[PDB]
Order: C-alpha cells, then sequence, then structure tokens
C-alpha cells in the first residue's frame, strides 16, 4: 500500500543535466542526415573541412534540448585543427570497427570539469583523457563508463570552433531522458560507476535481465545499467555479443507530446527514419482502461492504440514509452520515445519509473490474446 | 558544321549493360535510408542477419533498372554465410579507412562472366576476385579498375542470398545509371591499362582536367576518366588527395524527367536529401534562349532556370544535367542527374555527350552579369 524512497544525495561533484551524446561513426554526414529527419532535429552546429578541421567531421544536431553529436575522422594526411580535444583517429576506427555505429561519449553538464575529473579518479575512474580548456570557455575532460564508452564533463563559465547552420523541423523531442549501458555484471559496474560519481540507486515498482539505475542528487541524469541473466536468450546476451563488449543500449528522448511525435516518426519509417517494435497485441489496450482510466482519457487510449504505445505506473506517475529498432547494421543501440505524466511540484526525474511493469503487461496481453 | 565519330566495335567479350554500383560502407543501413529519401529509390532486396548473413550488410536500393548497393562489415566474431563471394573483412575496412564512403565495384551484365575475367587477364587485367559460380545460377568475377575500385562481371543462365523486400512507393524519376567517372593521377596509363583489356573504344569530343571516355560496341556502358592538370588548384587533385588515390568521382544517373526529379530532390536537401552545386548566374539562362531554344520551350527555360538545371548541346543532341554536393564527409564522390533528348533512331547511348561545353557557357554567363 505505500512505497517509500530514499535519496542520499551524495553525488561527489556538483552535476546539473546531459549535456550531449557523442555517436563514433563512419561517415557523420548520413548518419547525421538519417537521424536529423527520423527524429525532426535541426542542423545546429558543425566543425569539419568547411570551418577548418582537417582532423575530425562532427555534426551537431538538436531538438530542444537535446544535442547529438556525430563524429567521424578524417584521412590523417597535426591535431591543432580538431576542436574535441580527446579525438584520435586510431580510437575512433577501432571503435567503429569493433563496435559499429555507437555511442562513445555521454556529457553531463557539471560546475567544474577539472574537479569533476580528479574527484572521480581519486575515487577509482579510469581516466580517458583529463581536461583541457578550450579557448578559455568550456573545460571538458573523459573517464571510462563502461566497455568503450566514456562519461565526459562540461562545464562553462555548442564548443569553441564550432560554426553554427543557419520552418525548420521539430517533431516534439525536447530532451534526453536516461541513457542505458549493458555490462556483463551487473555488480562491479555498479560499484566502479557509482563508486567514482557518488551517484545513489533509484528505485523500482521473465525480463533475460538484471537492472538498477544510477541517479544524480536532482535525479535528472539518470544512467540504468542492465547485465544479462543466463538459461528465451537474452537480449543483453545477444547485446554483448554484437557489439564486442559493454556499451551503451539505448537512450530514451522524452517528448511533450509523444502522440505528435509518434504521429510524425511513424509517417516517416518506410521513407528514410526509423522503423518500432512491434505493437502490443489488442488485449493489451483493452486492459489500459481500467489501470491508468484515471490518468489516460478514453481518447488517448485509442490514440495509444493507434500509436503502439505502451504505458506503465509506479507510486509518482505514470510513463508513455515506445522503442525503435536498432539505428543501425547491428541489433545492438536503439531509442525510446518516452513521456512522462504526473510529479509536478517543475516535473521529477523518473516520474513513472522505466517501463519494467510493462514485460509483465506484455506477456499477460499476449496470453490473454490467444484465448 | 560537321562532326564524324568512329566505332570500331573492338570489345573483346560481349557486354551488355551497368548492372549494379557497391557503395562500402561503415554502416550499410544509414547510408542506404539517406540514399533512399534523398534520390526515390526502393529498398529492394537484403542479406544480412535476418537473412541469415554473418558476414556482411548488404542492402539494394533501386529505381528503374538503376541499382545501388550498400554493403558494410559485420564483426568477425560473427565465411561460408557471406552471399557476395568477393567479400572479406580486412579489405573493406582498409578501403573505407583509406578513402571513407564510396564505390567499391562498377557492375556490368556480360554474356559470361567467366570469358569476360580470363580475357581480360590475358589482355593486362589485374584480378581481385576470380570467377565464382552462385548456386548455379549468376558467375561473379573482379578485376582491378583503378585505385581500390574493381570493375565486376556478371552472367546470368538480385544475387543468391539475397531476400526480396516489399513495399505508395518512392520514385523521383530515376530511370537508370547513364556514367560512372574514374579520377586518376594520370590518364595516359590507366587508358591504355582499361581500354587494353576489355576493347573498349574511345567516344569522342564534340578547366582543370584532361579526360577521355571509354564506351562499350553500343555505348550503352561508359566510364569516362578525369586526370588533374596542374598549375586554380584541380578539383582532380583535391579529389586525390582526400580520396588518398585513383577512385571514383561522379555517377550520373539519367531521369526520365530532370525537372520532376529536381522538384523532388531539392525538396528534401534540408531534410535528410542531398544538396546542389550552386546554380549559374541568371545570364546563363538568358543565353540559352538563343543557344537551344530551338529543342527547350520558353516554359521550359523558365523551368531550368528554377532548378539550377545547365543545358548542353553537342552534334546529335541536348543534355540536361546538374550536379549535388559531395555525398559523404570527404569532398570526393558526387552525383549527377542527366536527361538526353534527341538521337533516336530507341535512342542511342551518350546523345548529347557530358557536359564538356558547360565550362565555357558558366564562365561567360559569370563574366555577363
Ligand atoms: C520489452 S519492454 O517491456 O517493452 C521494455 C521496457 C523498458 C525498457 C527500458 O527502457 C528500461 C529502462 O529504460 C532502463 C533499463 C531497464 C529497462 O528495461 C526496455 Cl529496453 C524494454
Ligand atoms: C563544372 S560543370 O560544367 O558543371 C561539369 C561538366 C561535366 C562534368 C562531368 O560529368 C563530365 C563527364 O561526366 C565525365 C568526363 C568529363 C566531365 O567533366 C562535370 Cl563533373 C562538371
Ligand atoms: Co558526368
Amino acid at each position: 500500500s505505500k512505497f517509500v524512497r530514499k535519496n542520499p544525495k551524495s553525488d561527489k561533484f556538483k552535476v546539473k543535466r546531459f549535456h550531449h551524446i557523442e555517436f563514433w561513426c563512419g561517415d557523420a554526414t548520413n548518419v547525421a542526415r538519417r537521424f536529423s529527419w527520423g527524429l525532426g532535429m535541426r542542423f545546429s552546429a558543425k566543425s569539419d573541412l568547411s570551418t577548418g578541421n582537417m582532423v575530425h567531421a562532427s555534426y551537431l544536431l538538436t531538438s530542444g534540448d537535446l544535442r547529438f553529436l556525430f563524429t567521424a575522422p578524417y584521412s590523417p594526411s597535426p591535431t591543432t585543427t580538431a576542436s574535441i580535444p580527446s579525438f584520435d583517429h586510431g580510437s575512433c576506427r577501432s571503435f567503429f570497427s569493433s563496435h559499429g555505429l555507437g555511442v562513445r561519449a555521454v556529457a553531463i553538464e557539471v560546475e567544474d570539469a577539472e574537479s569533476a575529473f580528479s574527484i572521480s579518479v581519486a575515487n577509482g575512474a579510469i581516466p580517458s583523457s583529463p581536461p583541457i580548456v578550450l579557448n578559455e570557455a568550456v573545460t571538458i575532460a573523459e573517464v571510462k563508463l563502461y566497455g568503450d564508452v566514456v562519461l565526459r564533463y562540461v562545464s562553462y563559465k555548442f564548443l569553441p570552433g564550432f560554426e553554427r547552420v543557419e520552418f525548420p523541423l521539430d517533431y516534439g523531442i525536447r530532451r534526453l531522458d536516461h541513457a542505458v549501458g549493458n555490462v556483463p555484471e551487473l555488480g562491479p559496474a555498479l560499484t566502479y560507476v557509482a563508486g567514482f560519481t557518488g551517484f545513489h540507486q533509484f528505485a523500482e515498482f521473465e525480463s533475460g535481465l538484471n537492472s538498477a539505475v544510477l541517479a544524480s542528487n536532482d535525479e535528472m541524469v539518470l544512467l540504468p545499467i542492465n547485465e544479462p541473466v543466463h538459461g528465451r536468450k537474452s537480449q543483453i546476451q545477444t547485446y554483448l555479443e554484437h557489439n564486442e563488449g559493454a556499451g551503451l543500449q539505448h537512450l530514451a528522448l522524452m517528448s511533450e507530446d509523444i502522440f505528435r511525435t509518434l504521429r510524425e516518426m511513424r509517417k516517416r519509417s518506410s521513407i528514410g527514419g526509423f522503423d518500432f517494435m512491434p505493437s502490443p497485441p489488442p488485449t493489451y489496450y483493452q486492459n489500459l482502461k481500467k489501470r491508468v482510466g484515471d490518468v489516460l482519457s478514453d481518447d488517448q487510449i485509442k490514440e495509444c492504440e493507434e500509436l503502439g504505445i505502451l504505458v506503465d505506473r509506479d507510486d509518482q506517475g505514470t510513463l508513455l514509452q515506445i522503442f525503435t529498432k536498432p539505428l543501425g547494421d547491428r541489433p545492438t543501440i536503439f531509442i525510446e520515445i518516452i513521456q512522462r505524466v504526473g510529479c509536478m511540484m517543475y516535473q521529477s526525474g523518473g516520474c513513472g519509473g522505466f517501463g519494467k511493469g510493462n514485460f509483465s503487461e506484455l506477456f499477460k496481453s499476449i496470453e490473454e490474446y490467444e484465448k
């Protein structure tokens, strides 16, 4: 009858919000133009040959506060002209050859990235890139998160050496909600990240998985981590094979109206955008009526059925969510579109949870639908 | 007042059509999806995990008879399951790391690919992939064209291992591939190399570059080759530096109505499609009404101006063309859309040439104005 949650607000440095996601590409242009059309994100900044960067090509797409950065190495034929200082062709080519299209870097704003970096390394973080001040403006540092993903710190006083790009595109995507990594072993990954960050544990209510969510003090930076359960097979085990180890599994994208967004995105799956996981049976939506009846009107339940949208509830609020098919060649990274309703006071982070209860709700309605 | 062409029809094996182009990618899925929307090409066939292929991902777009194959290597941890028998992980990753996104293979239908291959290698051709017969249906061979591009021979009796994709659908008028142009450091050697093993003849010409066009007996397979002229800097040199050697410069796509195609493609430039080269000044389109006004109505002139379409003439016919910006990160491969008008007798290949004349016409319209 009552679910109680604790939060020791034990961040070791001041953390603000997600800043950007950096994908490592083979060709940044075609990936950036695919994502731009498929998600309704505007071309906003660039650092390439047209701006003087002869080391790497990097395009920034934005949608409200969401920033997707796409970076590809040029031919080596030194690094002075590069704008992102942690970059080198060897690590890029290795990453791509080993994992294919995927997230290299999850970037969080912090108060002081040099502060954030030294506290992290003192508490166990494996450094990947030390603090660099770019043009006495922004400071950027990087530490290993899991596998080949880096956590990147960004602090201020898009980036120096980027040029801005001038009715544009917008399907309602407003911000990144959470970024989820797949690891072989929850326990050590958790003690390692929680060890250097001080992020606390967020709460709960076959799956093939064990999950735990790491959260900053205000629970606005959310980092869930999944482990495969051995012994139908775990998609997470499947992820680890095709991704050649740990790596980022999915990004959830918060929308201000998931119906508009889903309408826009489903218009474009067959003309260059993203395809979606097959939708629940009709029994799943008959059961919505009185499981969230008090939050969704009957017209919005008809809307979820037309769009294949999943709904979940926890102690605080309600979550509307839908999962995209893998973004590239391998069955590795995919995207989630979500809208959280409730928990207003501003809206609190994790309002509605992460959809864990939809495993049963999907299985229940699939076995209901046969009979 | 008269231009005379010769054609020794000296092909050494029977050649039919441009069959497909194969791009080698980092990620086949995004490139193919981008090309699909920008060009109006249907997802036609595929060979990948969902088909059992654990070696490479390969997607086929088609528009009319034009076929674009996009191929990328999967992880080697997971080669009999591959459907393209010339594929190996190492070569692909070296290619992409050396050249970026680009064309790996120009494929032509030949009567018999093992015959075509054996005659080529005796007459100088460097082999890359020996004849392989697939499921007793199609034979496949590759010799070296220039740089890391191979000329690929296909003969029959899309490919075994490909599953068809069901699709309302996408179509902007692209109907076939017209020519495919390589950039090399030294025209002469490459010409004698390629012409030596094909028997292809020189199709004749009615700056920054020297070019010659090798054609098949019926001149339906057309392969121009560019050389940089040294000492404004040669865009062919710029190509050679950024692609790290010889490689394919552009593919010209024949459209059955370039006006239709361009309205479709320019609408999509800012929403994922392709952008175009800056268009000529207005004097270019004023000097058109007295240069091609016997072929295009005044309303078609106004249509070329609205779309930045270039027009040239030659002895037999008239060519409508326009060029795209570079397709990937590097300023290397780009696309051209063309429509040939004239030369009916079916239409003869190369009716109108290749746009040699527009260098002069673009300069002089710019000195005017
Ligand atoms: C197969 S499903 O029931 O529709 C479902 C639900 C939540 C999710 C995820 O967003 C959550 C969550 O985003 C964090 C990690 C634990 C999960 O499973 C996923 Cl990937 C799939
Ligand atoms: C600079 S332009 O007048 O727009 C022009 C014309 C022809 C072409 C080419 O299609 C032809 C032709 O495709 C190959 C032989 C040499 C050329 O220049 C190009 Cl890339 C540009
Ligand atoms: Co051309």
